[PDB]
C-alpha cells in the first residue's frame, strides 16, 4: 500500500563545502574543513573542496538542471564563513555572501523550487575553532551560532524550511572520537595533538543541542510570526536487525544502537532528557541539562529532519565497554548468525542497500516521537568502482536507479500502510561531489561531474528516474 499526499516535497540535496568551490572568492574565510584537507593523509585522495563542482559560479546551470529533472524542492547549505568569514558575533559580516544566497533563493523560487536551507553543514569558520575550540565552548558557540542564524533568517524570509544542523552525530563522533572528520580530534596522538575520545564527543553533542535550540527559539520568537515557515534538526542513523534473531539481548541491542546513534539527540529534543541506556553506560561523561536547558531543548523540532542510508546486523557485547565506545556496547555487521546479508557492497565501506530497514526505522522513529512530520533530507547511494568507469557505463547507473526505487517505495508504504507522516524526500546528491574524508573517489550524484573537463554535468539514468517514480505515488488531490 503506497501513496503520498498531494503537497509532497521532493528533489535533491547538496552541501556547500562539497559542491561550491570558490573557496577563497568573494570574501569567504577558511572553515575547519579547509584546514583539515591541508593536513596530508586525512583525505583518502589528497584532495580538498577547492573547485569541487564549481557550483558557486554555476547557480544558473544547477537550477536549470533541477527544473529539468522535475524537482519541486532543493536542499542546500549556507557556508557560514561566506557570511561571517571569522564566524563570531563581533566579526565583520560579508554582505557579498549574504547577497549571493538571497539571489539564489530568488532564482530557485522563480524556477518553482522550494528551498530547504541547512545553516550548519560542517564548515565551521576556522577562527572559532582556534579561538575557543568551537563546539567545545558551550556559551561561546551558542552565541555565535545564534548570531549567524539570525542574520540568515532576516535576509532570506522567503525560505520556509530551515535546518539548524546536519548530522551532529558526524560532527561529534567523527570529529572528536575517531578524528576521521574535521577538526580531527581524538586521543590517538599519532593522529592529533589534541582530543579526548571518551569525553569530547559528548560535550560537542551537548552544546550543539543547546546552539540548535537557541536558534529555534530565535526563529519561533522573532521570525515565524511574520515570515511563517518551520525549523528543525537533521539526524542521521541507520537501521538495525538482530545478529541472532533468537537472542533477546541482540534484539534489545537493536533498540540500544538506535538510541545511542539517534536518540542521543532526539530524546533531548522531544523529551528533555538523554536516553536512559546512554546515561547508564556513560555516566558523568554525558553532560546534564540545567532546568533552563531542558526547557530550551525540549520541544525544539517543528519537524523531524531525517538522513538515512543503510542497516546493520547488531550483535550485543558483554562486559563493561571501553571508555572510547559510542555504539552502545555492541557490534555492527553486514552478515548475521545464519550468513544472511544486508546487501551488496557500494563504494562506501559503511553502506549497503536495505530498503526494508528504511521503513523499519521510519516506524521506530514515528512511534517513539509521536508521529512527527518527517522530511527525509538525505537518502542515496554510491556505487562500487563508479569513479573508474567509462562514461557510458556511469550514466547507465541501474544500481542507483534501483536504490531509489526500493527506498522511495519502502518510504511510501511507511506513509500509506503504516501511517508515518513523511512530507518530503531529498535525494543525496544532485551532483557527484567532495565526499569528505573519502574525497572525490566516492560518487553519490544522480549527475556525473567530469572534474577533468571543467566540471561538466551529465545526468545519469537515476536522475531522470525520480520524476516518473514520484508521478506514480503522489496523489493529485
Amino acid at each position: 500500500s503506497m501513496s503520498l499526499p498531494p503537497d509532497f516535497k521532493w528533489g535533491f540535496a547538496t552541501a556547500a563545502y562539497q559542491i561550491e568551490g570558490s573557496v577563497n572568492e568573494d570574501g569567504r574565510g577558511p572553515s575547519i574543513w579547509d584546514t583539515f584537507c591541508a593536513i596530508p593523509g586525512k583525505i583518502a585522495d589528497g584532495s580538498s573542496g577547492a573547485v569541487a563542482c564549481d557550483s558557486y559560479k554555476r547557480t544558473k546551470e544547477d537550477i536549470a538542471l533541477l527544473k529539468e529533472l522535475g524537482a519541486n524542492s532543493y536542499r542546500f547549505s549556507i557556508s557560514w564563513s561566506r557570511i561571517i568569514p571569522l564566524g563570531g558575533r563581533n566579526d565583520p559580516i560579508n554582505q557579498k555572501g549574504i547577497d549571493h544566497y538571497v539571489k539564489f533563493v530568488d532564482d530557485l523560487i522563480e524556477a518553482g523550487i522550494t528551498p530547504f536551507i541547512t545553516l550548519f553543514h560542517w564548515d565551521l569558520p576556522d577562527a572559532l575553532d582556534k579561538r575557543y575550540g568551537g563546539f567545545l565552548n558551550k556559551e561561546e558557540f551558542a552565541a555565535d551560532f545564534e548570531n549567524y542564524a539570525r542574520i540568515m533568517f532576516k535576509a532570506i524570509p522567503k525560505c520556509k524550511h530551515w535546518i539548524t544542523f546536519n548530522e551532529p552525530w558526524c560532527s561529534a563522533i567523527l570529529g572528536y572520537n575517531t578524528g576521521y572528520f574535521a577538526p580531527g580530534h581524538t586521543s590517538d596522538r599519532s593522529k592529533s595533538p589534541v582530543g579526548d575520545s571518551a569525553r569530547e564527543p559528548w560535550i560537542v553533542g551537548h552544546n550543539i543541542l543547546i546552539a540548535h535550540a537557541r536558534a529555534v527559539k530565535a526563529y519561533r520568537e522573532d521570525f515565524k510570526p511574520t515570515q511563517g515557515g518551520e525549523i528543525g534538526i537533521t539526524l542521521n542513523g541507520d537501521a538495525t536487525l538482530p545478529w541472532d534473531p533468537e537472542d533477546p539481548a541482540d534484539i534489545e541491542a537493536c533498540d540500544r544502537k538506535i538510541e545511542f546513534a539517534i536518540s542521543w539527540f532526539a530524546d533531548p529534543i522531544y523529551f528533555g532528557k538523554y536516553p536512559d541506556s546512554m546515561r547508564k553506560q556513560l555516566g558523568d561523561r554525558l553532560p546534564e541539562f540545567t532546568p533552563e536547558e531542558v526547557a530550551l531543548v525540549k520541544g525544539s523540532n517543528d519537524f523531524y529532519g531525517m538522513n538515512h542510508y543503510t542497516a546493520n546486523y547488531i550483535k550485543h557485547k558483554t562486559g563493561v565497554p571501553p571508555e572510547d565506545d559510542f555504539l552502545g556496547n555492541l557490534e555492527t555487521l553486514f552478515y548475521n548468525k545464519y550468513g544472511d546479508c544486508i546487501g551488496p557492497e557500494t563504494q562506501s565501506f559503511w553502506l549497503r542497500p536495505h530498503a526494508q530497514g528504511f521503513r523499519d526505522l521510519l516506524n521506530w522513529l514515528s512511534k517513539r516521537y509521536g508521529y512527527p512530520k518527517i522530511y527525509v533530507t538525505e537518502n542515496g547511494t554510491s556505487l562500487k568502482g563508479e569513479n573508474d568507469m567509462p562514461l557510458e557505463q556511469v550514466l547507465e547507473d541501474d544500481f542507483r536507479v534501483k536504490y531509489f526505487n526500493d527506498y522511495v517505495r519502502a518510504m511510501a508504504a511507511a506513509v500509506a500502510e503504516d501511517g508515518c507522516n513523511v512530507r518530503g524526500y531529498l535525494a543525496w546528491s544532485l551532483l557527484d561531489n567532495f565526499e569528505w574524508a573519502e574525497g572525490y573517489e566516492t560518487r553519490f550524484g544522480v549527475t556525473y561531474v567530469d572534474y577533468a573537463n571543467d566540471q561538466k554535468r551529465y545526468p545519469k539514468k537515476s536522475a531522470k528516474s525520480l520524476k516518473p517514480l514520484f508521478d506514480s505515488l503522489i496523489r493529485k488531490e
